[PDB]
């Protein structure tokens, strides 16, 4: 009967006002979470830092936003037990390397107009969710995985599908056998014939050792796209909405269009999407924060309030996009720190550079009240982003 979490905000975009008295007095607390279970919640970005470079720390819980019902062991990441995890990521960080991800970005400058072509020829007003956030996502990871643009039209479908929900316990399994027959086919044809995508460089990557099989393949393929889709798309969506309600820092991005790259960092801190780091477990007694923590006992980083913290950030309530960007803990920190987080800048860069350089006068087609989040006791993004322009 530990307290319940506080609730930090009834938006994403306001402040977490509700999360700071907490975190203000006891940076490590006990607290019951939405499973009914109590764990110790960490909220200070010290102790949130000193958490996740701990492995002491395992992973039992992936980070939200990054698993589907839904999917489909070695090669997968999230849901792997020590010391496979470290060995695996050191296998695919070997092929899915920072320089892999610039050199998407042709792709992803490519991927990025085609879709505003398509909405620029429609007017007028569109949904920004279905034509944009949601599709660009999947497509930049079809280009990593050398997919034809044939063959594109499919590759959509079925990861849309996989992203659907609401759908039925069945209908979502269904979705995910059909994701995994269509990358276990593309594992076959890369083997078939290789190119230059990450498929094909996993292939045939340094393997001592053997572990890298078929389904170690699946397992890699299934976890870079369910993670890279629905976090991505989710910060089109917020990061958009969040900059058209805020015409103060819209209108200083106009001003100097210099400031892209400042302005992702801090909606990255801003949204701090999925709200906790994946659950813990102490795998033996560590002191955090001042208190011990014992072996067995779950531990689930606030990073939402770590990312607010006024330690961290001068007056961190306020969304300012003009802030020389500082380390926050979006991506995480430490061994299960994000994989994707270069492709992730790399993509929302480029996606917000151009939607507001090629939609002039881009707003809201609606009030924000009237928007409908996706919450599942974390907001997962907006259901639709009715938008205008010039
Ligand atoms: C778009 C915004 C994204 C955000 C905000 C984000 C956030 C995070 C965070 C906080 C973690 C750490 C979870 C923890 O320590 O419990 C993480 C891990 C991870 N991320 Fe992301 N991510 C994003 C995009 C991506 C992308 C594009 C990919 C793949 C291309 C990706 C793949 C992964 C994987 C596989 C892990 C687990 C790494 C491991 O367990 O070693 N993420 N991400």
């Amino acid at each position: 009967d530990a307290p319940t979490v506080p609730k930090a905000r009834s938006c994403p975009f306001l402040p977490p006002d509700g999360i700071a008295d907490i975190r203000a007095a006891a940076p490590v607390t006990r607290a019951t979470f939405t499973s009914g279970h109590e764990a110790w919640l960490v909220t200070g970005y010290e102790e949130v830092r000193a958490l996740l470079r701990d492995s002491s720390f395992s992973v039992q819980v992936p980070h939200a936003l990054h698993t589907q019902d839904g999917v489909v062991g070695r090669g997968s990441l999230l849901w792997q037990d020590e010391p496979e995890h470290t060995s695996d990521r050191k296998l695919l960080a070997k092929e899915f390397t920072v320089r892999r991800m610039q050199a998407l970005r042709p792709n992803i400058q490519r991927i990025v107009d085609e879709h505003l072509d398509a909405i620029e020829a429609r007017g007028g007003p569109v949904d920004l969710v279905k034509t944009f956030a949601n599709a660009v996502p999947s497509m930049v990871i079809s280009d990593l995985f050398g997919v034809p643009v044939e063959r594109r039209a499919e590759f959509q479908d079925i990861a849309e599908a996989m992203m659907r929900v609401d759908q039925d316990a069945a209908a979502t399994e269904a979705a995910g056998m059909r994701l995994g027959g269509l990358l276990y086919q593309l594992v076959q044809e890369r083997r078939a014939n290789p190119g230059d995508d990450l498929i094909s460089a996993l292939i045939t990557t340094e393997d001592p050792d053997g572990v890298v099989d078929d389904m170690f393949l699946m397992n890699a393929a299934g976890t870079l796209l369910i993670a890279a889709h629905d976090t991505t798309a989710c910060m089109i969506g917020l990061g958009t909405a969040l900059l058209l309600d805020s015409p103060d820092q819209l209108a200083l991005l106009r001003e100097d269009p210099s400031l892209v790259g400042n302005a992702v960092e801090e909606l990255l801190r801003y949204l701090t999407i999925g709200q906790f780091g994946g659950e813990r477990v102490a795998t033996r007694d560590v002191e955090l924060g001042g208190v011990r923590i014992a072996k067995g006992e779950q531990v689930v980083a606030h990073v939402l309030a770590a990312d607010f913290d006024p330690a961290f950030v001068e007056e961190p309530e306020r969304f300012d996009i003009t802030r020389r960007p500082a380390p926050h803990l979006a991506f995480g920190f430490g061994a299960h720190q994000c994989i994707g987080q270069q492709l992730a800048r790399i993509e929302l860069q480029i996606v917000f550079e151009t939607l507001f350089r090629r939609l002039p006068g881009l707003r809201l087609a609606k009030p924000v009240e009237e928007l409908r989040f996706r919450h599942d006791i974390v907001f997962y993004g907006v259901h639709e982003l009715p938008v205008t322009w010039h």
